[PDB]
């Protein structure tokens, strides 16, 4: 029993993807959206990984959703099909990473939530 508790959201009508892309703009923290095809892949080895990095960041507001349902949020941003953690900074489209990688996520929310970027400059 979670009812979607403060960790990476999992929006599947749009309805509640908005509630968390628009508490982003007002809320003054980064957007991370979590698409997916139907099957995701892993959803199991870094599944302690997003929701729980969706507390670990305060910055964000953190959620997932389904391109197979509500793919016309995934058909804006340019997903295709695939656990890609989308992001849209400020509101629009900061840049997209994976729910799949344990090194390509921490490190994406980092240079958007971080607003440090722990790994490299130039």
């Amino acid at each position: 029993m979670a009812a979607e508790e403060g960790v990476v959201i999992a929006c599947h009508n749009k309805d509640e993807f908005d509630a968390q892309m628009t508490k982003a703009k007002e809320a003054g923290k980064v957007v991370i959206i979590d698409f997916t095809a139907s099957w995701c892949g892993p959803c199991r080895f870094i599944a302690p990984v997003f929701a729980e990095y969706a507390k670990k960041f305060p910055g964000a507001v953190f959620l997932k959703v389904d391109v197979d349902e509500l793919k016309e949020v995934a058909e804006k941003y340019n997903v295709e099909a695939m656990p890609t953690f989308l992001f849209i900074k400020d509101g629009a489209e900061a840049d997209k990473v994976v729910g799949a990688r344990k090194d390509d996520l921490q490190n994406t929310i980092v240079k958007h939530v971080g607003a440090t970027a722990a790994s490299a400059s130039a």
